[PDB]
DNA sequence: GAAGCGAGCACGGTGTTTCGTCCTTTCCACAAGATATATAAAGCCAAGAAATCGAAATACTTTCAAGTTACGGTAAGCATAT
């Protein structure tokens, strides 16, 4: 992931909304390691956490209505703070880095 | 005619070869060696097949090199809010 003249360290998306995206369906979730040979300039290790944190559909998102705070209390019940704790590692998708 | 000058032939030598034993064999022969055979107890020598153990080969364990999934935490420049 580093001094490597074949990656790019872009911010938005050029054609990657495409070489990326196409592994959706093209490869499950593993194995990343084939879809580097493709898709030029990007590596796995931040492809990896990118089509998680893009292509996700179940997330507390929106605005804080009167109703989140609870949402919030049932999530910092379930197993304790959740955020760096090792039951960070069974939380599902909730991991410390969002 | 017999005394002074040139005269055969028996004889006497080595050296070389021949001849003819004595040599030790090859070969042969009359008398007598195990040579067959009967034990039989003993322990050891010694040339064949069957069971056993040492070496190791190919095989599987196991352990040690590579490495990429999955995973958890911080830092910068563009967008957007009062």
């Amino acid at each position: 992931k580093s001094l490597d003249p074949g990656l790019k360290k872009g911010y938005w998306a050029p054609e990657e909304d495409a070489k990326l995206l196409q592994a959706v369906a093209k490869y499950g979730e593993q194995d990343w390691f084939k879809i580097r040979e493709e898709v030029p300039g990007r590596s796995d290790a931040q492809c990896r956490d990118r089509y998680l944190r893009r292509l996700h559909f179940s997330l507390k998102k929106g605005r804080w209505n009167l109703k989140e705070e609870e949402q919030l209390i049932e999530l910092i019940e379930k197993y304790g703070v959740g955020h760096w704790a090792k039951i960070a590692s069974e939380l599902p998708h909730r991991s410390g880095s969002q």
